[PDB]
C-alpha cells in the first residue's frame, strides 16, 4: 500500500504533486486485474494542471509513501520488483505506447528486493530523462508486491500479484530528439497470467530465480536507480 507523494529533478524537491502533477487515486490500495484500464495510471487517471518541466540527462526521482510523507514507504512484506515507464502525452497511455526505462527486481549480492531497496531509500527512485522529442509525456512508476501472487487475481480475486501505479505528468524541453521513442506495449495488455514474474512464490522459489515481467529496458535509456537522492525531513 503506497502512493507517489512528488518528484525530485537534479536533487530538487518539485513539491507535493498530488492531484498536482501526479495522475492520483484516493488512496494507495493495489490493482490486480491485469485486464482493466486501472492498469494504465490507476482509478482515477485524468488530466491534472501541471506537468513537471525537465531537460533530457536530468535525474527524475520518484518519491513513494505510505500514509505521510517519509514513513515506512510500503509494508516490507511487499517484496517484489520496480519498473518505470513512458509513454507520450497524446497517447494518454492507450495503444502500444508505453516504453520501459527502468528495471530492477532482485539484487543477488545485498540479498534484497527493489520494494526493500525503496524503503531504505525513503521511497527515492530515479530515471535518467532520455533524449526523445520535446513534448508532454507520462512517466509511469511500477511496484509489483508479490505477497500474494502464487495465486492469479483472474483465478482467485482476493489473491494475485498487487501493482502500485503512479503517472507523473512530465514535460521535457531541451532534447536532441537523438534517441526517439520506439514502439511500446500496451497497458492494459502488456502483462497477462503466463507472463513472467506476475504469478510467483516468494516463499518457496528463490529470488534468484525471479525473473520480471517484459518488456526488456529500452537500449535508449539513460540510467536509474533506487537509492535517496533528497531528505525531505528537512523541508
Ligand atoms: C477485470 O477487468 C475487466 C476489464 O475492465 C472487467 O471486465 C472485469 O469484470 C474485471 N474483473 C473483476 C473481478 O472486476
Ligand atoms: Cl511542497
Ligand atoms: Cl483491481
Ligand atoms: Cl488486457
Ligand atoms: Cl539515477
Ligand atoms: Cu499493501
Amino acid at each position: 500500500h503506497t502512493l507517489v507523494w512528488g518528484v525530485w529533478v537534479n536533487g530538487v524537491d518539485q513539491g507535493d504533486g498530488r492531484n498536482i502533477y501526479i495522475r492520483s487515486p484516493p488512496n494507495n490500495n493495489p490493482v490486480k486485474n491485469l485486464t482493466s484500464p486501472d492498469m494504465t495510471c490507476n482509478v482515477d487517471n485524468r488530466v491534472v494542471p501541471k506537468s513537471v518541466p525537465v531537460n533530457a540527462g536530468d535525474t527524475l526521482t520518484f518519491e513513494w509513501y505510505h500514509n505521510t510523507r517519509d514513513d515506512d514507504i510500503i509494508a516490507s512484506s511487499h517484496h517484489g520488483p520496480i519498473a518505470v515507464y513512458i509513454a507520450p502525452a497524446a497517447s494518454n497511455g492507450q495503444g502500444n505506447v508505453w516504453v520501459k526505462l527502468f528495471e530492477d527486481a532482485y539484487n543477488v549480492t545485498n540479498s534484497t528486493w527493489a520494494v526493500d531497496r525503496l524503503i531504505t531509500a525513503h521511497g527515492q527512485h530515479s530515471v535518467v530523462v532520455p533524449h526523445v522529442a520535446p513534448g508532454d509525456y507520462l512517466f509511469r512508476a511500477e511496484i509489483i508486491a508479490l505477497h500474494e501472487a502464487d495465486s492469479l487475481y483472474s483465478q482467485n480475486p482476493i489473491r494475485g500479484a498487487q501493482f502500485y501505479i503512479s503517472c507523473a505528468q512530465i514535460t521535457i524541453n531541451s532534447s536532441d530528439d537523438s534517441t526517439p521513442l520506439p514502439a511500446g506495449v500496451p497497458f492494459p495488455g502488456a502483462y497477462t497470467d503466463s507472463t513472467p514474474g506476475i504469478q510467483f512464490n516468494i516463499y518457496t522459489t528463490p529470488a534468484t530465480s525471479y525473473v520480471a515481467p517484459p518488456p526488456s529496458v529500452w537500449s535508449g535509456a539513460l540510467g536509474g536507480s533506487i537509492a535517496q537522492v533528497g531528505d525531505a525531513s528537512l523541508e
